[PDB]
């Protein structure tokens, strides 16, 4: 329930806001988290469910907040309490000038140079995948391709066997939307055990996957060490596994809701890069914070070093005062502004490659099965946390409506 109230706090900002399981959750989880910026609600309030803390509800405070790294600190990134204290990974654990060197080794793994020279891998498997399904008419679109579209691009990155998905899977799982079973610690630490033996034998024996890549190398000019190396692999997983993975699933719910919007795509190929951004502002799916590193009025709110603070990525693109008509997709829209991918110093370095999955995901879906819709008196159910995702996205379509294509 609600933890008792800070000596600080003001009870004029106190709005019970539950990340892991808001209030408004069945009318869309954006929708749910949307609720933040209605008109009477103030832009930094304060909740007492899971432990306490700040949250800043638009888009100039998470801007700003992101920016201030010496005032919000990295260090301790999540909610609740117990949990970010025990993330270490690398960089998202780190705050500049020690974080930044570790950027540069991440690029080598998952950059612009790495994705590009993925595009026909890319292409290979989205189109396999696809053709697999178009005969059948239906699918559950959660653990048919948004699950292995991404994870096995990675799996294969990475030099990770396939058939070691589904405990990884829910490894990850637990970190971003924990069923109970699981503490923070505990699933990190289950996944420095499976990781910890395949740096070592890395480093013994060296491949040309991520891995390898990551444990033999070099974070300026010294060499990164076995721990160093274990934390930075601990995020690749959480990457490949639990981002694009979910934003898939709210993006083709979307498109199978919108017969419209979806025949804008198919008459105006080219607009699919544009299509792209504009999903990934509205159906932004991040969340996660900063901690106090000292005693700081922020936009007279009165805060104290220890305060964690909940800045929400998926919250910048939805604010009103960022986007005019917010709820609205509007491929054509001017300024498609958003912090879907972050902010300041730890700008995501996956983003390459995320664009690159989904706008293979738009042209070679839309391409083959133009018409479908979700199943027959299903309702959609969205799942909260620091990673935002879908329980299950069945769909159906004439198979008559489609058509194969060669790759
Ligand atoms: C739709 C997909 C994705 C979203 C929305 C996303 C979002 C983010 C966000 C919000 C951050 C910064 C978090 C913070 O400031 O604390 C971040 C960091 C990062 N992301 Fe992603 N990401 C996505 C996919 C990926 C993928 C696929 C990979 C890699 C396989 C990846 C690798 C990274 C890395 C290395 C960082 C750390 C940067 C740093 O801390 O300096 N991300 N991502
Ligand atoms: C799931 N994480 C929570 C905060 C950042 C996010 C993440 C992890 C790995 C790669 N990109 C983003």
């Amino acid at each position: 329930n609600l933890a008792p109230l800070p000596p600080h706090v003001p009870e004029h900002l106190v709005f019970d806001f539950d990340m892991y399981n808001p209030s408004n959750l069945s009318a869309g989880v954006q929708e749910a988290w949307a609720v933040l910026q209605e008109s009477n609600v103030p832009d930094l309030v304060w909740t007492r469910c899971n432990g306490g803390h700040w949250i800043a509800t638009r888009g100039q405070l998470i801007r700003e907040a992101y920016e201030d790294y010496r005032h919000f600190s990295s260090e301790c990134p999540f909610i609740p309490r117990e949990a970010g204290e025990a993330y270490d990974f690398i960089p998202t654990s780190m705050d500049p000038p020690e974080q930044r060197q570790f950027r540069a080794l991440a690029n080598q793994v998952v950059g612009m140079p790495v994705v590009d020279k993925l595009e026909n891998r890319i292409q290979e498997l989205a189109c396999s995948l696809i053709e697999s399904l178009r005969p059948q008419g239906q699918c559950n679109f959660t653990e048919d391709y948004a699950e292995p579209f991404p994870i096995r691009i990675f799996m294969l990155l990475a030099g990770l066997p396939e058939e070691d998905i589904p405990h990884l899977k829910y490894l990850t799982d637990q970190m971003t939307r924990p069923d109970g079973s699981m503490t923070f610690a505990e699933a990190k630490e289950a996944l420095y055990d499976y990781l910890i033996p395949i740096i070592e034998q890395r480093r013994q024996k060296p491949g040309t996957d991520a891995i390898s890549i990551v444990a033999n190398g070099q974070v300026n000019g010294r060499p990164i060490t076995s721990d160093e190396a274990k934390r930075m692999c601990g995020l690749l997983l959480v990457g490949g596994l639990d981002t694009v993975v979910n934003f898939l699933s709210f993006s083709m719910e979307f498109l199978a809701k919108s017969p419209e919007h979806r025949q804008e795509l198919i008459e105006r190929p080219e607009r699919i890069p544009a299509a792209c951004e504009e999903l990934l502002r509205r159906f932004s799916l991040v969340a996660d914070g900063r901690i106090l590193t000292s005693d700081y009025e922020f936009h007279g709110v009165q805060l104290k070093k220890g305060d964690q603070i909940l800045l929400p990525q998926m919250l910048s693109g939805l604010d009103e005062r960022e986007n005019a008509c917010p709820m609205h997709v509007d491929f054509s829209r001017q300024k498609v502004s958003h912090t879907t991918f972050g902010h300041g110093s730890h700008l995501c370095l996956g983003q390459h490659l995320a664009r690159r999955e989904i706008i293979v995901t738009l042209k070679e879906w839309l391409t083959r099965i133009p018409d479908f819709s979700i199943a027959p008196g299903a309702q959609i159910q969205h799942k909260s946390g620091i990673v935002s995702g879908v329980q299950a996205l069945p769909l159906v379509w004439d198979p008559a409506t489609t058509k194969a294509v060669h790759h």
